């Protein structure tokens, strides 16, 4: 049994349905040795993950530098893996200007030790002027795409409204891919409402944060998590139900996110070999058994009062 791959919009790329979120390689969630990061990436690739996403923001450029060492250590042909990065969001703030993003791709390629990335996306555009994204940033990414330094272009951010605003205002066929987070998970499935829009526009869809930044974990969310107390309380109750019934809230949450085949990949952050095994195994078991619908029904009942509620982001 091999990990399923899915076509990404009109790009022709076939992505593993679980993708590697490389933010933890930048020490975002704790210190990880370079040896451990390399081992994790190698294990992911050996288990069939072919998609690796990063950003200059993660670890103030360290994630990109570490990921570049990991990709070299795969000892695989460049066309056997797919690399996405971002531009516009840095540890020193937001700059979506044409000059910044044009410089940024070269900085990213230097750190990643690559001649090109497959995907380059504007990072967290709800912090920028959406009119600048439309009229300046996206044209600059089109020029980067024309140069070959990226093969495809996209946009990311938390609020789904940013995607309709931007995609309504660029010519058909401009944007290749979007990355969305926190909106295709057990407490919030609003990304599904965007899928007809993205399909009409020929835009491939990447999801991320299937655990909603720690809500769907036995340990619960970090202290900084921006969700309301009511969201947190219901997610803790869902985790408690799973614990009581001998089930794994995080495995079920990932399986829920993976179940929609119109989403091409779900990024998961990984920094140990056992995390790779757990995440790939959840996907393989989902493929052959389908969703445990009795258990998902009970989770849905607990999360009902807060379903699809989000939190503020950006300007």
């Amino acid at each position: 049994q091999k990990l399923e791959r899915r076509e990404l919009g009109n790009t022709g790329l076939n992505l593993s349905c679980v993708g590697f979120g490389a933010s933890p390689l930048g020490n975002v969630f704790g210190d990880v040795s370079e040896e451990q990061s390399i081992a994790t990436v190698i294990e992911a690739f050996n288990q069939g993950i072919n998609f690796f996403d990063t950003s200059p923001y993660y670890g103030a450029t360290l994630s990109e530098k570490v990921l570049g060492k990991c990709l070299k250590a795969l000892g695989a042909s460049r066309d056997e893996y797919i690399v996405a990065t971002k531009c516009g969001r840095y540890a020193e703030g937001f700059d979506f200007s044409a000059e910044r993003v044009t410089k940024s791709i070269d900085e990213s390629l230097e750190r990643l030790q690559l001649e090109y990335v497959d995907i380059l996306q504007c990072h967290d555009i709800e912090f920028g002027s959406l009119d600048q994204i439309v009229n300046e940033t996206i044209p600059a990414l089109q020029k980067i795409k024309e140069s070959g330094k990226t093969r495809f272009i996209g946009i990311t951010g938390l609020p789904l409204e940013v995607y309709t605003y931007v995609l309504d205002r660029v010519p058909p066929g401009t944007i290749d891919v979007v990355l969305s987070y926190c909106h295709y998970c057990i407490n919030d499935s609003t990304l599904e409402d965007m899928l007809p829009y993205f399909k009409s526009k020929g835009v491939g869809v990447i999801n991320a944060s299937p655990l909603s930044m720690g809500l769907h974990t036995e340990n619960g969310p970090p202290e900084w998590h921006p969700a309301s107390p009511e969201i947190k309380a219901a997610c803790k109750a869902a985790a408690d139900y799973c614990k009581k019934n001998g089930k794994n809230i995080s495995k079920l949450a990932l399986q829920y996110s993976l179940s929609n085949k119109d989403i091409s990949t779900t990024l998961v952050g990984m920094n140990s070999v056992k995390q790779v095994e757990e995440n790939v195994g959840a996907a393989l078991e989902l493929e052959t058994a389908g969703k445990d619908e009795k258990t998902f029904a009970e989770i849905e009942n607990i999360l009902k009062p807060i379903k699809n509620q989000s939190w503020p982001s950006g300007i």
